RNA sequence: AAAAAAAAA
């Protein structure tokens, strides 16, 4: 017999129902969390024996949208769900980022969270349910986990926040925000606004968290009811003796080594002190593990840099907290792309290039909720020759498919509606040099490129990453944090919007609790920095160009009869294939008879128009048709005319005189007007050269 | 001028042509076997030096169907043969399963059998030829190998077995089983039958074996002719000292531990026993191999459990050999899937979900034999958390692609014929905890889910996995064998049929010398256990639900006049495309008048059928024909009523005198009755107002 | 391969049928694609020589111009 | 012989 421990509550309008104990009894824990007929079956399995000699914590969070949820057989040719799509990868990252800061420091047991989506309802998005499920499953398992973590989505409708808006409500809403936080404080935010002021976004975050408190309480109750006993796990007791021994020698020398302004001399000096210290550490005692010493060194570096930045001393870069790294924007770097730009800030650099296309190229996304065509593709490539180290290129890693979406959220607030711009922009942005905040450089460069290729966007957008270092009650906010600063910093929060309003937020706090006022101060400082960046960006190019680049495919529209569209299709499309191959353009066919002529140069466009027009032109009374007989035989020569309908001039219809041979009657290259009297349906159109040859 | 060695023999109606020595000389041994113009080129490469510290036999059997065999350029966009399809993986497992228990124990040199298909007569299926080829190759190579193995594919027609039928016959046979065994015993059997009684199945097995004795004899002849000298490979002699100091010190204690009925106490006891034995033996000598120590320990405990079950003592579970594990059955566990079930037996369970789709989703796979459309998809998912360990979710491994086909072979016997039920059932079963006999749990859950979603299958169907332990003349046969028992047990059955007859008989014996009487007894016990499981299943769901779920797309078929399809539809598909884009349903037509209406809503299907009846409106006596005339011209009154139905209203039928303005006597938009006088060949339709106003 | 035969242009309508029932029935029977032009030139495209022979024979039975000395199978259906 | 335009581219 099976004993399903169910526990259901009320969240917003729907009724979440946690249900554990019935399935996957062999995994460490598994709950089937269902909200309003949308069910996600999260399961955790974490090994007990720590891998001998591990350095980084290997938590992986697969997320699978099984397409038998909506009730459809998949569309792929193998007719089976395969490699995870971009949406599923993004939602896996969204599940991953809240929990990882919660696993206690020094934990290195493999842990895997495989949250599938068994059944979906088009009104309720699954991802929020999957997040609740991952939190509940982890809390049940007894793996060392600091807290249950609620998840909420907030929408802005008619100036009142709504919790967990349904998709139909979401279309109306200005802001779509996901706030996931523990009982103590916000843990992550991943938003996409529509140029709201910073106060509205902060209100949204605080509202979402204050509300999801309920999910937290109820998951806690479930854990108390039907959970497993907590693991007996203790962190590695800190070897105070070795740490203090290494510190007594390294503290002052490394403090002064980091005090000096020049970066690379400090690099060399700290590396040589590192080699000296590790050589002594080995020579005095071989048994001491190298990774322990490396952890010690990381601790010393983090401690000294944090102590410095807290006191107000200049950062490792040499800038003040407010100062942004110097920028240099360039446009038209690439010769033949529809529009390109190169946004170099400090060391982070991005070569963004925007290319227009016609409606045939818009991505057609088949996801669980419903079918959807996307007409703004943003791709973000992070090649390994950026950081400075070799590495195999390949399919885009998870972080690239996350930052693509982030930059796309950043830019989507300002793109023009399709009726005003009948194109499908695709923006790529390779990162040639990365030193921190690559995605926001990509947002800036995308604004630049779009402004250059001629898209009539509303106003330039710009993104500036930020940081936070807080100890006790002493806190100081940072701007344009380098990567080295980010590792030491306690929070990284990325705001990207126009001067008027915020287009995209993506906080990721990691330590203790951040009071609302702290977030407010950080957001305001970010507004200032972003205004400065936008000024500099405006210095280069301030208004989008007059028209698209000459290479860009212009749009020409012709009207033809509804039967004519089938005529131009032909067998499987042979006529349109031949037309595109002979003309070199791109033709779109609609059932109402509209024709879309898309070609770069106007000459190819008019070429296509004429070539199609001859076949579209119906043979008209009085107007003679241009026909060339392709084959002549002794018993008659038929003048092939085209259009699927050929009129044959039988040997008995030419003249009453005995036609002896067509060669002396019709010669090779005899282009003569033919008098057509009518258009018949019997398949035997009457042609007559006799009346045209009389004069 | 190298010379091949050719030996050809009769094998049923087909003739087989073994041939070696001409190609692939540098491979260890290669044999091109051709049967009746189907040729499969099998080659085997065997390394000579065992990899150091190798523990498991790394034999890997590949199999590639080169689509230039049938004489066709590949379909795929790259015009090149892609990764192995599901069929090729299936036949790879087919070739693999018989020849793995045949290599001697302790052989660990890598071996690879690559079987290519170079020319395929669309009648003779290749798999049998490839199996004969792999047997001939291995037995030719001189890699240590017990015996050449023959393959047959017995069919069942007119209650008479037939050897190795062709596709044309196979469309009429009830049972197709690939009994491939050496001369001594039937090594492997894989079956698919339409509810044949067990006795017929076992008769087919024994007949196939008696027949393929021929291939055995002649492969032996060819090996004696043109073989290679056998490798000099000797098994590692067992170390009597280690065996004695483990046995005489611990084996009695392990026997007493396995006497304990409880699982967990016994676990703890065997743990402390093995730890104590290891500790004392290393205290005696440290250089003693811990790996070999544990290996001998595992051998000891295997011997203990085998002796226990042989004596007739209760098994590790505590069940008697006959009784099945516990059961629990739930149906409709997911909210929005078309049908679902959760078949949980003992500690092996499966979440099956059947999802109906319209006829456009049927997987169309291109095989060498000929393009075949598949309208029943079974998919088997074995995620890692099921067995309790973390792993790498990804593309389905080989064992899944095998068990999916097994379960589909088990269910296909009972699914309805396409005329009675026109859909595209796709069944997905995800194992959530597996401890032996997972695939048969999947078959049970699939029968349940199908019965839930509302398909009218002919009868419920269930599966049980038998196990056999045999020593000398003493043999005991188990039921619902656990995962742990299976390795220790010798042979494995998987019977899966309705109460009336068997449907799948996959079996995989290892020991040599099982009389057919033993298999008869085993199948009898399996019939008993399967009747029991079906009795339990009968409680939850009795008969298939009358109506499919409201979420299901509903397909409605109407018959129409096949001649009138050209009159109402017309050329070019204009009106059909218009109707499919206005109603959003899919419409097709047959030469007889068969037309299917498929739409995810009932009311939409009603709208579509209304439109079809309006366009296909006959001439109903007494029904009012409404025409809306908005403008009048001198030639007539143009009225748009669809279907090209337009008649020219003559001026002489309006009034006797010349009408100066038509609107004085005929009103605009006024309903005029129109009775058809006759339907001419040229589509001439005339309207009659005068005779229709009064009648 | 592509098989080309020249048939009298006027007799195509005897065998084409109303709405093309005969031609499509024959193609689905022989598994090939037949092509006919207003000049009566019959184009048989096939994926095999054997299907080519099958289709071409079936064309000879009906589609071929009426030949003297060709026997016609006449069966009464009702007395 | 009824019909835009390719994971198986």
């Amino acid at each position: 017999m099976l004993n399903p421990i169910v526990r259901k509550f009320q969240y917003g309008q729907h009724t979440v129902t946690l249900e554990t104990g019935m399935m996957a009894r062999q995994a460490t824990a598994a709950v089937m969390v269902s909200m309003d007929d949308t069910a996600v079956f999260v399961t955790v399995v974490g090994q007990k024996k720590a891998k001998p000699g591990q350095d980084f914590f290997p938590l992986t969070v697969n997320y699978q949208e099984r397409t038998y949820a909506a009730g459809r057989i998949p569309g792929s040719f193998f007719r089976r769900e395969g490699r995870p799509s971009e949406g599923e990868t993004l939602i896996a990252r969204l599940i991953d980022r809240p929990i990882r800061p919660l696993f206690p420091e020094g934990f290195v047991n493999e842990v895997q969270v495989i949250a599938t989506v068994v059944s979906v309802n088009p009104q309720v998005n699954p991802d929020i349910v999957a997040m609740i499920g991952a939190s509940a499953a982890l809390s049940l398992s007894g793996i060392p986990f600091n807290g249950p973590i609620g998840a909420a989505r907030v929408g802005y409708i008619n100036d009142q926040y709504v919790l967990n808006p349904t998709q139909d409500e979401l279309k109306e809403s200005k802001l779509d925000l996901v706030v996931a936080g523990t009982e103590a404080a916000v843990l992550m935010v991943e938003s996409e606004a529509q140029l709201l002021s910073e106060d509205q976004m902060l209100g949204a975050v605080v509202f979402g968290h204050e509300q999801q408190q309920v999910v937290i309480q109820n998951i806690n109750e479930l854990v108390k009811e039907a959970g497993k006993p907590r693991w007996d796990w203790q962190p590695e007791p800190v070897n105070e003796a070795l740490n203090a021994r290494v510190a007594a020698l390294a503290e002052a020398r490394l403090s002064d080594a980091y005090r000096i302004t020049d970066k690379q001399e400090r690099y060399a000096q700290v590396d040589v002190i590192k080699s000296e210290t590790i050589a002594t550490l080995l020579a005095e005692d071989e048994t001491l593990d190298e990774n322990e010493l490396g952890e010690i060194l990381h601790a010393i570096e983090k401690n000294v840099v944090r102590s410095r930045v807290l006191a107000g001393e200049p950062r490792i870069d040499g800038r003040e907290k407010d100062m942004i790294r110097g920028l240099d924007v360039r446009t038209g770097v690439l010769p033949r792309t529809h529009g390109s730009a190169l946004f170099t800030r400090g060391e982070t650099q991005a070569l963004v290039t925007a290319t227009l296309g016609t409606a045939r190229d818009a991505q057609v996304l088949d996801e669980l909720m419903g079918e959807r065509t996307d007409t703004f593709l943003f791709h973000y490539n992070f090649p390994p020759y950026s950081v400075g180290e070799t590495g195999m290129v390949g399919s885009p890693k998870r972080r690239e498919i996350g930052h693509g979406r982030l930059a796309k959220r950043g830019v989507l607030a300002v793109m023009p509606d399709m009726d005003k711009f009948p194109y499908t922009v695709r923006v790529v942005s390779e990162i040639t040099e990365s030193n921190g905040s690559s995605s926001m450089a990509s947002v800036c460069g995308a604004s630049l490129a779009l402004m250059d290729a001629g898209v009539p966007i509303k106003a330039a957008v710009a993104g500036i990453a930020m940081g936070l270092v807080k100890e006790g009650d002493n806190y100081v906010v940072l701007s344009d944090i380098l990567g080295d600063e980010d590792h030491l910093g306690d929070m990284d929060f990325k705001v990207a919007g126009s001067r008027d309003g915020i287009s995209a937020l993506q906080m990721d706090i990691k330590i203790e609790g951040i009071t609302k006022e702290i977030m407010q101060v950080a957001l305001n400082q970010a507004k200032g920095a972003r205004l400065h960046i936008l000024g500099v960006m405006e210095q280069a190019i301030n208004a989008p160009r007059g028209d698209i680049s000459e290479f860009a495919p212009r749009i020409h529209t012709i009207k033809i009869n509804p039967d004519k569209i089938k005529d131009v299709i032909g067998k499987g499309g042979s006529v349109i294939r031949a037309l595109t191959e002979e003309t070199g353009t791109t033709i779109e066919i609609e059932d109402d008879g509209t024709v879309k002529i898309a070609a770069t140069d106007g000459e190819k466009a008019k070429h296509a128009i004429r070539r199609i027009e001859e076949i579209t032109a119906e043979i008209e009374v009085g107007r003679v048709y241009t026909g060339k007989v392709t084959r002549i035989v002794d018993f008659g020569a038929f003048v092939a005319i085209g259009g699927g309908k050929e009129g044959l001039v039988h040997i008995s219809q030419i003249a009453d005189k005995r036609v002896e041979k067509v060669t002396d009657y019709l010669q090779m290259g005899q282009e003569v007007p033919v008098k057509v009297l009518e258009v018949d349906r019997q398949g035997r159109i009457r042609l007559s050269i006799k009346e045209a040859t009389e004069q």
